[PDB]
């Protein structure tokens, strides 16, 4: 899914590409329905400054990388799967605020193009920037 998307990269060039690209392939893709919340190819380019200049270069996903438990989550049904108004805990360990109802956000963040259904798991767009690094 996500691993697909570095073979290709027509809307995650910029971050979802370098996934499996990233030495992740066997981690993100690895066995069973995960959870990344990748901004849409117009969120990175939206950040000013040179955000999008630091978000354009490989050594971004290495950060993320360290911290990818953060972005990586077995295991996680929409909340509009059972109710609206859950939480959404990282591997890592982090738990954030999933709303629908009322304005769908993500801990402060509102998921642009919400895709929900992944290759492999669960995908969702941010129309920003997500997880630490």
């Amino acid at each position: 899914d996500i691993v697909e998307t570095a073979t290709g990269a027509g809307s995650f060039t910029t971050l979802l590409t370098a996934a499996e690209a990233a030495g992740l392939v066997d981690t993100l893709k690895g066995d069973g329905p995960f959870t990344v919340f990748a901004p849409t190819d117009a969120a990175f380019a939206a950040l000013p400054e040179g955000t999008v200049e630091d978000l354009l270069k490989p050594e971004n996903k290495e950060k993320l990388t360290e911290i990818l438990t953060y972005h990586v989550v077995p295991g996680e049904v929409m909340s509009s799967d059972l109710t609206e108004g859950m939480t959404a805990e990282t591997v890592e360990g982090g738990a954030l605020t999933v709303t629908l109802e009322g304005g769908p956000k993500v801990n402060g963040v509102s998921i642009s193009q919400p895709d929900v259904d992944a290759s492999n798991g669960v995908i969702h767009v941010i129309d920003g920037v997500l997880m630490p690094g």
